[PDB]
């Protein structure tokens, strides 16, 4: 009951390999370490209602989440979004400098999983788009299980 | 270590409140009674590969899936997408009549929670695309945590 907060770090980063829909959305549980990530065609701010409506199917609803300021986090609509879900929403510290390094060294774990994986599969460049899709799951499984 | 193995449940069910992709793909875990869900225009052996890629980012890999003798589930593709992944597959026993039942279960709990979901937002019959995934992942959400 001493354990962890739930708390989220949630992060968009961009992935030509995985063009057209190369915005990856990526969403660390700072309680367990598992990671979410999804695809979108645009950053928006429905882009990360979409992607937090799936992370929370798969993780259980946050007390927290925590972004950067980037506008689709701050717009009205995504603070409208995350009110009506219950959540609190923090973008830290003004000057944070540091305070999101786990969805940043997630960010950099998944991009380097996904050009393993593809590269495995003999693509060297964007992957085609009928194969980004279990290759984005087969990823996400690669660092949060086997 | 006397814990219950990890074999899952699968199947698909028809839901038309969500056409175009009214195919819902629906697996349980029948170690956690989680259960994962996927939409598809069309059953094929391919969205059964894609539904499975999805529920083992999510749950991890099974050691293995019990379906029924759908097509889609045993054709060669798909055993080989399972060979693959090194998971065991079981269609159970012919004339099987019960044995799938938690599945099934949950097929019903589902469509049922859609459809009081997406009435409360005012849509009583198809749910307009764009709004179908939130409202699948809410429900997803509803039937495994809160
Ligand atoms: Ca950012
Ligand atoms: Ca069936």
């Amino acid at each position: 009951g001493l354990g962890p907060l739930q708390i989220w770090q949630t992060d968009f980063t961009l992935e030509p390999r995985m063009a057209p829909r190369s915005w990856l959305a990526v969403t660390v549980d700072t309680a367990s370490s598992a990671i979410v990530v999804t695809q979108h065609g645009r950053v928006t701010s429905v882009a990360a209602q979409h992607h937090w409506a799936t992370a929370i199917a798969v993780l259980g609803r946050p007390k927290a989440i925590k972004t950067d300021n980037g506008s689709c986090f701050t717009s009205k609509s995504t603070r409208e979004w995350l009110a009506r879900w219950g959540i609190a929403h923090t973008t830290g510290i003004p000057g944070n400098s540091q305070g999101q390094a786990m969805v940043e060294r997630a960010n950099r774990l998944l991009k380097d999983k996904i050009r393993v994986l593809a590269e495995g599969d003999g693509f060297m460049k964007r992957i085609p788009t009928s194969k980004q899709g279990e290759l984005l799951a087969k990823a996400m499984y690669a660092l949060n299980h086997f």
